């Protein structure tokens, strides 16, 4: 049964440009298309005009707006925004019926924030207030939601690639899936849902145990594949690895699928590949599976993805009908990023409440009738706790 339906299609977007929730701000409402992002902590929206924004929070427009009279200046790896603190109140039209007074940063001055035709004004911080800027103090959307209302201290991600290329009318006509705000909705999945411990709150953190590469054991040392940090990201579209994992994952891949030979810029993300159409080689590619510390001590599960999650399909360079696609595996220096590459594959329930993150197969996730995306379990595995970093 789905128990959510008044929740379930309202999210928007796909990789590449971010999967984005309609939401209000002040009164009268005003209508925006937010991101959502679960690997940030502010909510914070276009407050002034843009090139790419074709509509904005004004501030002045509304009757319940609270100043208060604090700048915030958020400069990461590609880009920054920085605005004005404030309060309004704040609703999910497909969401729970409630409305909440809520941190609002109003965006004033930006660089490379905007995406140019990716509909959404703002971004939704999904995670908790350690990593909020200015400082911890800024309550975080999700924990004024909670506090304020009856909502329980959970929401679930089912984000939906197409598989294919959508062009700006398609985006904007499709469903590419649902933020079920305060709940889990068992239409979204198949399967069960195997959970695994939030190590720490502040991004969603995890720690993974082991890596495969089509059943072969990538057999690094397990605090590798944390160093320094692991965390599912919805505001990512990569699947991220810290740079010694990524050299070995790349080469067990290249291994693998060394029936045919890809380019260097293929490998970095650099260059599109294209086939004729109908014609990609999934079988060639080897599945992809994460080992999760369990929730029972001594215990895993793993999640396992596809080529159809790690490559990205994008718009041919020259209009063709050939199905063209990115690798969308690439290195970090600032650990393990789950992206959309991950969570396209799964139903991912933020269990805040529980201190843990559950994973099951996606009811959307892209396929062929040969191998599909899979979460089993358990497997005993030692020493998990080792395999964190300190
Ligand atoms: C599914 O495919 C996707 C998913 N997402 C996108 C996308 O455009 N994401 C996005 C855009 C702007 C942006 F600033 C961010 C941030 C906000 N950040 C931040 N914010 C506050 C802070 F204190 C520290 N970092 C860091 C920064 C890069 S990584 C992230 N998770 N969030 C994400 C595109 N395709």
């Amino acid at each position: 049964r789905g128990s959510f339906v008044e929740m379930v299609d309202n999210l928007r977007g796909k990789s590449g440009q971010g999967y984005y929730v309609e939401m209000t701000v002040g009164s009268p409402p005003q209508t925006l298309n937010i991101l959502v992002d679960t690997g940030s902590s502010n909510f914070a929206v276009g407050a002034a005009p843009h090139p790419f924004l074709h509509r904005y929070y004004q501030r002045q427009l509304s009757s319940t707006y609270r100043d208060l009279r604090k700048g915030v200046y958020v400069p990461y790896t590609q880009g920054k925004w920085e605005g004005e603190l404030g309060t309004d109140l704040v609703s999910i039209p497909h969401g729970p019926n409630v409305t909440v007074r809520a941190n609002i940063a109003a965006i004033t001055e930006s660089d490379k924030f905007f995406i140019n035709g990716s509909n959404w004004e703002g971004i939704l911080g999904l995670a908790y207030a350690e990593i909020a800027r200015p400082d911890d103090s800024l309550e975080p959307f999700f924990d004024s939601l909670v506090k304020q209302t009856h909502v329980p201290n959970l929401f679930s991600l089912q984000l939906c690639g197409a598989g294919f290329p959508l062009n700006q009318s398609e985006v904007l006509a499709s469903v590419g899936g649902s933020m079920i705000i305060g709940g889990i909705d068992h239409s979204l999945y198949t399967g069960s849902l195997w959970y695994t411990p939030i190590r720490r709150e502040w991004y969603y953190e995890v720690i993974i145990v082991r890596v495969e590469i089509n059943g072969q054991d990538l057999k690094m040392d397990c605090k590798e594949y944390n160093y320094d940090k692991s965390i599912v990201d919805s505001g990512t579209t990569n699947l991220r690895l810290p740079k010694k994992v990524f050299e070995a994952a790349v080469k067990s891949i290249k291994a693998a699928s060394s029936t045919e030979k890809f380019p260097d810029g293929f490998w970095l993300g650099e260059q599109l590949v294209c086939w004729q159409a109908g014609t990609t080689p999934w079988n060639i590619f080897p599945v992809i599976s994460l080992y999760l510390m369990g929730e029972v001590t001594n215990q895993s599960f793993r999640i396992t993805i596809l080529p159809q999650q790690y490559l990205r399909p994008v718009e041919d360079v020259a209009t063709s009908q050939d199905d063209c696609y990115k690798f969308a595996i690439s290195q970090s220096s600032t650990g393990t990023v789950m992206g959309a590459v991950i969570m396209e594959g799964f139903y991912v329930v933020f269990d805040r409440a529980r201190k843990r993150i559950g994973f099951a197969v996606s009811a959307c996730h892209v396929h062929d009738e040969f191998r599909t995306a899979a979460v089993e379990g358990p497997f005993v595995t030692l020493d998990m706790e080792d395999c964190g970093y300190n």
